[PDB]
């Protein structure tokens, strides 16, 4: 009180995309680690407990990463949300070749051993279950499922989640549905019958920004999905900028993390949270996917504060 992000953002956690490779690399920054724990209270896996890593072979299950950044996160009583079970990114190979009932029967497996290992070793908050599944014209994206199964993918999925009996929120997340807008139309119509259906709890929006270009009905469109009867969660907070940084964007910068911030305040307690995809500027994944930009979490490369940390501190405290 008041002076980290954790302890201005009370009773909402304010949490961090944390990767096994960064955790581990303790003895040589230690300052990711550090900065961990004195900022932050809940953590998301950035990457291991993605399917690519958790199931590298049909029914060979490998909890090794996800169990490392539970363990921190259980160690530091953070909110660990799982993320996520059915993306069609980061899929291992074996999965897309699979069709009709062997596609789902490997789905149902994979939904269930998973939350079941997490389910008798560690608390799950909450799961991202399903990731991305719309396409930006408010279409279904055509993964695999889709293509296999069509639609009901996704529901079932979720039914498939609530059978295994666990504490844990169910999410469904996904980008470019911030603000009001075809895709965020098409969410919202899915999301209101699973609610209505008790298969979801919560909706997740990334939030990967770029500065001074945010979506003009933010906080309202995080109301008509509070309307809806879910709670809500920023889950992937960066607002990236070109490099570099010019001091018009920095101050920018902090602008829209205040905006961000508004926008969840403004629900009540039915947004429970926001989680920065990152610590430090030094690991973001956008310089290495938008060659030329950067800067676009809440540290730089030092780990000194951007002045977006002073406008979010204010802002969750007011
Ligand atoms: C289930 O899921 C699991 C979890 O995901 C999977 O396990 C993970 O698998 C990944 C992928 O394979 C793996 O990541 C790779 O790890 C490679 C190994 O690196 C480690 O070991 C080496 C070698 O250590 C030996 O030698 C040193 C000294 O030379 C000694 O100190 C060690 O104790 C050890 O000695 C013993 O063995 C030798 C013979 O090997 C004997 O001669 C000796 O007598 C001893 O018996 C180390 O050098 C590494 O150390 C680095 O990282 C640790 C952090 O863990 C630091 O503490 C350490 O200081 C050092 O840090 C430096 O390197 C890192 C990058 O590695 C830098 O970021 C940092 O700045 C420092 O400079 C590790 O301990 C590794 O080689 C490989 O590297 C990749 O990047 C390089 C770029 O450098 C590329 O060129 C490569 O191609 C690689 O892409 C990569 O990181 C994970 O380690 C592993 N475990 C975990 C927890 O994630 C599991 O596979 C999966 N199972 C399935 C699917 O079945
Ligand atoms: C574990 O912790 C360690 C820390 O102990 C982590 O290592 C550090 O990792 C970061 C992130 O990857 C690296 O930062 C990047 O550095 C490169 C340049 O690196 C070269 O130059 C360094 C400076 O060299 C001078 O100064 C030193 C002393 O200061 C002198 O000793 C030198 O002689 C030079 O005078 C040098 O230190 C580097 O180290 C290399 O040394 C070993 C041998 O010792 C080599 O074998 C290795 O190759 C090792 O690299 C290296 O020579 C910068 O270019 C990077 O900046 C870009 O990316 C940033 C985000 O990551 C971004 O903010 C920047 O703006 C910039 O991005 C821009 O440019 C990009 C070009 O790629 C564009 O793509 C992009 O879009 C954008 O336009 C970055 O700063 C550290 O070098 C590294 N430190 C060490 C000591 O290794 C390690 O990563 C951690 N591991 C894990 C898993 O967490
Ligand atoms: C709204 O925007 C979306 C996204 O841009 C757009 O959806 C795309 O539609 C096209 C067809 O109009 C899809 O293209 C393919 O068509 C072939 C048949 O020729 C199918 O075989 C494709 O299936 C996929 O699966 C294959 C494996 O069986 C893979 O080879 C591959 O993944 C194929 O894509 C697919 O139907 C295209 O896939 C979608 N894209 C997405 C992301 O869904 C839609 O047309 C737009 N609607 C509008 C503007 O009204
Ligand atoms: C998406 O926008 C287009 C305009 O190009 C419109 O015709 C269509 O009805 C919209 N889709 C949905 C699902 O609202
Ligand atoms: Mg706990």
């Amino acid at each position: 009180p008041f002076e980290t992000l954790r302890a201005a953002a009370a009773p909402r956690y304010f949490g961090a995309a944390l990767g096994v490779p960064h955790l581990l690399n303790f003895t040589h920054d230690p300052l990711f680690d550090v900065t961990a724990v004195l900022q932050f209270n809940g953590a998301t896996p950035e990457n291991e407990m993605k399917w690519a890593y958790i199931e590298p072979e049909r029914n060979q299950f490998n909890f090794t990463g996800g169990d490392i950044v539970a363990a921190f996160s259980a160690a530091n009583d953070y909110v660990l949300r799982g993320h996520n079970l059915v993306w069609y990114q980061e899929l291992a190979p074996w999965v897309e070749t699979l069709t009709g009932e062997d596609l789902w029967n490997a789905t149902v497996n994979h939904i269930t051993t998973v939350m079941t290992h997490y389910k008798e070793s560690f608390n799950i908050y909450a799961w991202d279950v399903v990731n991305e599944a719309f396409n930006d014209n408010g279409t279904y994206r055509e993964n695999v499922w889709y293509t296999q199964l069509g639609p009901d993918y996704i529901p079932n999925a979720y039914a498939v989640a609530r059978s295994v009996n666990t504490p844990s929120k169910l999410y469904i997340n996904d980008y470019n549905t911030e603000g009001i807008n075809n895709k965020s139309d098409a969410l919202l119509a899915v999301v209101q019958s699973m609610k209505a259906h008790n298969l979801v709890d919560g909706v997740g929006f990334q939030c990967h920004f770029f500065v001074g270009e945010l979506p003009p009905d933010l906080e309202q469109n995080f109301a008509r999905f509070v309307a809806a009867g879910v709670e809500i969660a920023v889950t992937e907070l960066d607002i990236r900028m070109n490099l570099p940084p010019s001091q018009a964007d920095i101050e920018q910068q902090a602008r829209d993390y205040a905006t961000v911030v508004n926008a969840c305040k403004a629900q009540g307690a039915a947004c429970v949270g926001i989680t920065t995809w990152g610590i430090t500027d030094l690991y973001s994944w956008i310089p290495s996917t938008y060659p030329g930009e950067g800067y676009a979490l809440l540290f730089d490369d030092n780990y000194v504060p951007h002045p977006a940390f002073n406008a979010t501190i204010q802002a969750l405290l007011a």
